[PDB]
């Protein structure tokens, strides 16, 4: 299930990814939403200053650990422009966050990166290989070409 | 594949894991060693304050990204009492650290946790399934029962 409301959040993730690209970082953005539908926290990739672990899903996991009780974490949704790498999927599950919705799969990105000779040093594992209990929805097919464009701008 | 010097560092990791256990955290310890044999940073698990991501291998990855050039990271070694979880294995690869030596594998721990009904929400994937290019050595048969007992002291029933 990717609802109309889900797609709106995913479109905000894409806007954050573009913000990251325009700032010199890599095009990934993510938002954390409460069960009430209140946006709690938003972030984007910040690796350009030297720390390759500065992925927004990871920032969300640590933010949730600090600011939400486990019960609220479990009922929260994370939206992301790109499917959590294994680092971020593992962090998500460790802190006990709930549903993940992503725009493009890590398989999509890995395929595109392979076309450009830009493969990552971390494997493109689907979230549920890393985090078997997490409910995962995605990809949103309507956002494939849009995200491919941002990825190409960075890695192409 | 585990030298005398390597085993000394793994024994320090077990000491750090015991410090963690005694302090109310979980028994994981890690050390980052330069190519010269100097200890650069030592850490242990700190999850008791409510952040389940407070793993020492991850702290080491961020320490490396802050303080070391890529060439120095590639020549550094990370020792750990327990094989990196996927969070920590990925972080290690993202930052471009080098060899990992571990005392016990995540499969070993996973089997033991199953004995106690204390399964993690993160899969027990081998490091090279997450980070295919990393050189990985371990486990160390000499530290199997030591580490089994420390894990039992936190997770056992
Ligand atoms: O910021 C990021 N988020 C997911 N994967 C990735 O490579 N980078
Ligand atoms: O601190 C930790 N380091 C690795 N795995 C784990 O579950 N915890
Ligand atoms: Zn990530
Ligand atoms: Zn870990």
């Amino acid at each position: 299930a990717i609802s109309d409301a889900d797609l709106k959040y995913l479109r905000r993730c894409v806007d954050l990814a573009r913000e990251a690209l325009d700032d010199g970082d890599e095009p990934f953005g993510s938002v954390l939403v409460d069960h009430t539908g209140t946006t709690l926290f938003e972030d984007r990739n910040r690796v350009k200053d030297g720390d390759a672990t500065a992925h927004p899903e990871f920032a969300i996991a640590r933010w949730a650990a600090r600011h939400l009780t486990p019960d609220r974490r479990a009922r929260a949704t994370v939206y992301t422009s790109g499917e959590h790498c294994p680092m971020c999927a593992a962090a998500h599950a460790w802190v006990g966050l709930g549903r993940i919705v992503y725009a493009t799969s890590s398989a999509q990105l890995g395929g595109w990166l392979t076309e450009w000779g830009a493969q990552a040093p971390v494997a493109t594992l689907p979230i549920n290989t890393v985090a078997p209990g997490v409910v995962v929805d995605g990809p949103a097919e309507e956002l494939a070409e849009t995200m491919h464009n941002l990825y190409r701008a960075k890695f192409g």
